[PDB]
């Protein structure tokens, strides 16, 4: 049967969040209830809920009649994106054994005996807990990697899954791939609260907050497939994303880092000059069992719109026109390419920041795009000359440039397009902007 149809046909809550309201849009009616310090943040397609540590920030949902998905051995699944900021050293320290709810159907202190499912955190650690009527657990616990530049829990959007299967596992997905499992067979019947609730409970630290997005739940446990599909339903191409999977915007800066060497930030030579790639520092804390290349570091960019003739967006769509700026002792320096200016073997044409001879052209028109690479918060960027012809996808080659020392310059090439399926390419780019929820130790 076709996936679409099926995904829709057995969803049974799905939250959305249109003209600053939080609804339930399934076509079952369940009420959301917003307290008043639940907040709305940019999220993976609109705008997502966020949640902070005090007993005013919660979103609760109280089921409609007619949905009882998880009773009675009923398969399911949850799904939702999810932004949990890095955990600092001292943090992990400090609260890393405390295990703190974000979203359950239990209903604890009360008659009930707490029957339900819960998503926790711990530390590095998200958990997965189920609890029949007669208060019998199951868990699931995910450990995240040690790397923090790539891991799940450290201030990317993510998309959490997971499927129950009460004659075999439950099995938890984190961008569409498997990454924990438990066995819940001799589980009985779930008698779950009829509200679920997103809201950090029992959380120690006054300080945390996370994200969540397109909370949903279906009344089957969904296949590989289905989750794949899933997953990649959301990565709308409207917009392009930051780092973190926010969306890109114009008049803010950003650090750019190569996807195809993440280790690595861009410097600038001098005023007038060119940019070339440097190494990273890396934090390191083998008792903690964290690493990570430390971000903001290098050079600040800024986009700007090319020549707007329409509505003013804060956002950067895919195919926007725009002007790269770099941010360099409180000025705004142009990055371009001039006419007849060096490069290498006349193809690799070495891009210049603030370039200001006169009577020289400097081709400065970009274009910001999303040519590859779906499932990654990267960006190209291609240049055009003065005749709109394309001067090539902004990118590095390695050379030197006079008596410099050998370098990983930063370039515009056309040899980008001929290669565009690679699963690695010299072209992507994250732009990094610095943000409370990552800072280095
Ligand atoms: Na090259």
């Amino acid at each position: 049967e076709d996936i679409d149809v099926i995904l829709k046909k057995s969803t049974i809550l799905n939250l959305d969040i249109n003209n600053d309201i939080i609804s339930d849009i399934s076509g079952f009616n369940s009420s959301v209830i917003t307290y008043p310090d639940a907040q709305l943040v940019p999220g993976i397609n609109g705008k997502a809920i966020h949640l902070v540590n005090n007993e005013s920030s919660e979103v609760i949902v109280h089921k409609a009649m007619d949905i009882e998905y998880n009773d009675m051995f009923n398969n399911f699944t949850v799904s939702f994106w999810l932004r949990v900021p890095k955990v600092s050293a001292s943090h992990l320290e400090q609260y890393g054994t405390n295990e703190y709810s974000i979203i359950s159907s239990m209903k604890k202190h009360s008659l009930s005996i707490g029957s339900g499912w819960s998503v926790s955190l711990k530390g590095n650690n998200l958990i997965w807990t189920l609890k029949d009527s007669a208060g019998e657990v199951r868990q699931i616990t995910f450990r995240d990697l040690p790397d923090k530049f790539n891991a799940y829990l450290a201030n990317k959007w993510v998309f959490i899954t997971i499927t129950n299967d009460r004659l075999s596992s439950a099995n938890l997905y984190i961008n569409g791939v498997l990454m924990g499992s438990a066995e819940i067979t001799g589980l009985g019947a779930i008698r779950e609260d009829n509200n679920i609730t997103l809201k950090l409970d029992r959380c120690n630290n006054n300080n945390q907050y996370v994200s969540i997005d397109k909370f949903r739940i279906f009344c089957k446990a969904l296949n590989p497939k289905e989750i794949e599909k899933l997953y990649t339903s959301y990565l709308s191409i409207t917009f392009l994303r930051d780092f973190w999977g926010n969306p890109l915007r114009y008049d803010t800066e950003y650090y750019l880092i190569p996807v195809a060497s993440s280790s690595k930030d861009v410097q600038l030579k001098n005023i007038t000059d060119y940019m070339y790639l440097t190494n990273a520092p890396s934090y390191t804390n083998g008792k903690l069992n964290i690493y990570y290349r430390r971000l903001y570091n290098g050079l600040k960019f800024i986009i700007k719109r090319y020549t707007p003739n329409n509505e003013i967006d804060s956002f950067v769509k895919s195919g926007d026109f725009i002007k790269l700026y770099v941010s360099y002792n409180n000025n705004e320096h142009i990055v371009g390419y001039p006419k007849d200016g060096n490069a290498f073997n006349n193809l690799d044409r070495i891009l210049r920041v603030g370039y200001n001879a006169p009577g020289i052209p400097l081709y400065k028109k970009m274009e910001a795009v999303k040519l590859r690479d779906l499932k990654t918060y990267s960006v190209q960027l291609k240049l055009y000359d003065d005749k709109n012809a394309s001067l090539g996808l902004v990118g590095t080659h390695n050379g030197q440039i006079g008596n410099d020392p050998n370098r990983d310059i930063l370039i515009a090439s056309n040899w980008y397009f001929n290669h565009l399926k690679d699963k690695i390419l010299g072209c992507d780019w994250y732009f990094v902007p610095t943000d409370e929820g990552w800072t280095n130790d």
